[PDB]
């Protein structure tokens, strides 16, 4: 399976009129973070309120180079739980059970990925620097975020207006 | 360790120019700060890889061909001739660089209005792939050297995320 899928808006927010039915609480919570910061399942899933500040979260696995500080809206930031420790409990086994319900086809061992496919997709399709992107995901190289380049809307009119010769930028 | 220009530079290089015997260097120069071009893609420059506010430069090494979009007013003061449109400008630029008191590591001459190009297209906010094509980068890693003047703007995330503003 060659696609690295992600979601459209209208998936997406069927997906997420699902996931708030669902008979778990967090779930809504844990896609939306996902969604929000292209975090990876179980970054987002196991959040503990320490990661969690005023209009921001940090993802750190070891302290072995993986901290990441990935902004979000006031918000999502006032929609999370108040309490200490870990925000949420487990939510995956709910998460393929929403999936289902939204009509959502993926390929084989994919529904894992997708919310942060779709994130980088979005985040590229809107005119986001891939260089800002490879930070947001934590990627060790740019080679990693190259897989989402051909989302970047291209257009070389910007050699004239960017040029030294007529903008110098200094 | 790749050098490039100001603004100041610039228009002290350009003054030099609009003043060598040479007729063509300031030309020259003015395309490879508005492309990026090598100095002799841009030197060599024939009459037919030129078109209405675009040029096409071609095979280095690999027989490459990529087309840069230029000005009006960098097009409208092109030679209108035919084959060539310029002379072998490159002792007339060092003579103009020297004229300009500028300082350059061994070799960097002949890229250094490239590199100030990209460096400057990447601090006005370009976009690193763009750039990447502009200067016919086969791979992204070349064209990473420039990543450093990029704006960081991690902000961004907040406005470009499928959660808030789905592209669709
Ligand atoms: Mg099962
Ligand atoms: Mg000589």
């Amino acid at each position: 399976e060659t696609e690295l899928a992600f979601l459209y808006e209208r998936d997406i927010y069927r997906l997420l009129a699902e996931c708030d039915n669902s008979r778990n609480p967090d779930l809504g919570l844990i896609v939306r973070i996902c969604l929000a910061t292209g975090a990876r399942w179980s970054e987002a899933e196991t959040l503990t309120q320490s990661q969690v500040m005023p209009y921001k979260i940090t993802f750190t696995n070891t302290k072995s180079k993986k901290n990441r500080t990935v902004p979000i809206s006031d918000e999502l930031f006032d929609m999370l739980p108040k309490k200490r420790g870990r925000l949420f409990n487990d939510a995956y086994e709910s998460f393929e059970n929403a999936v289902l319900r939204a009509e959502i086809e993926l390929p084989k061992g994919q529904l894992t990925h997708v919310l942060r496919h779709t994130f980088a997709s979005h985040f590229m399709m809107n005119g986001g620097n891939i260089l800002v992107l490879k930070e947001i995901l934590g990627h060790s190289t740019i080679e990693m975020t190259m897989r989402y380049a051909h989302f970047a809307p291209s257009h070389l009119e910007s050699a004239v207006k960017f040029n030294p010769l007529s903008n110098p930028a200094q």
